[PDB]
């Protein structure tokens, strides 16, 4: 940032998950006292993978955005075995944790979300930053239970034609990012309707048993409602889950829309 931070400058606390990289810590700076997570990857393992190019890009875009529903990343350091990423501490925790914990949630959080979700993507789409893995699990919640926008890993200057050997799950790429072909930012507009499809139902909207039939059920764009999805709900959804990447709304529209306007608080 300014200078140069060493693991001394830091007591560390309770593991706060993660991961096999290596894990994410509470901790405390000494001088401040100030409370942040600390991330600790393992470069033997980054190595042993190759991966140390990917980290320099999600270090050097995630570093550089202001936003409030966007996770800070503050600095990093390294010493002989590993490196470590000074991060925004949020201390609700996952929304992957808390709809296991709701089972799913109700219209009014969903479409607030939403909102939180979409205004940060807007911002990180100016600076033609796509994210490309928004899911659950890399969704934060700060002390007011606003959602933050956390793991940068996979996120990417647009546009962008990379065949990354796409080696998780497929369940929120889009139909043009699993074929290996050419993608923008709208990439993140499909994954809000997987997201907001989840958020309401419990499960993602082209989940299967095996990878292969996932993958088929997304380039066909298969998915069926459960009853209770509400009509303005359904009408959102399926805006987004587009196979046409044009056809998706743009984030605009998505936080003027009717159902997004009548359910968000805010
Ligand atoms: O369950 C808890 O007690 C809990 C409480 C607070 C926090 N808060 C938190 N703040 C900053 C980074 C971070 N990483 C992280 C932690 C666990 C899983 C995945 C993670 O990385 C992510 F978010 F990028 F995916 N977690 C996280 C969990």
């Amino acid at each position: 940032k300014k200078r140069q931070w060493a693991l001394e400058d830091f007591e560390i606390g309770r593991p706060l998950g993660k991961g096999k990289f290596g894990n994410v810590y509470l901790a405390r700076e000494k001088q401040s006292k100030f409370i942040l997570a600390l991330k600790v990857l393992f470069k033997a393992q980054l190595e042993k993978a190759g991966v140390e190019h990917q980290l320099r890009r999600e270090v050097e875009i995630q570093s550089h955005l202001r936003h409030p529903n966007i996770l800070r990343l503050y600095g990093y350091f390294h010493d002989a075995t590993r490196v470590y990423l000074i991060l925004e501490y949020a201390p609700l925790g996952t929304v992957y944790r808390e709809l296991q914990k709701l089972s799913k949630f109700d219209e009014q959080r969903t479409a607030t979300y939403i909102t939180e979700l979409a205004n940060a993507l807007s911002y990180c789409h100016s600076k033609r930053v796509i994210h490309r893995d928004i899911k659950p699990e890399n969704l934060l919640l700060g002390s007011a239970g606003e959602l933050k926008i956390a793991d940068f890993g996979w996120s990417v200057h647009a546009p962008s034609s990379r065949r990354d050997t796409l080696c998780g799950t497929l369940d929120y790429l889009p139909p043009e990012m699993i074929e290996g072909r050419m993608h923008d930012e709208k990439v993140d507009l499909w994954s809000l309707g997987v997201l907001c499809y989840e958020f309401l139902v419990g499960k993602p909207p082209f989940e299967a048993n095996t990878y292969q039939e996932t993958y088929k059920r997304i380039s066909r764009v298969e998915f069926t409602f459960p009853d209770f999805v509400t009509e303005g709900a359904r009408d959102l959804i399926s805006r987004l889950l587009k196979h046409n990447p044009s056809q998706r709304p743009m984030l605009r529209e998505v936080l003027e829309h009717p159902w997004i306007t009548a359910n968000s608080s805010k």
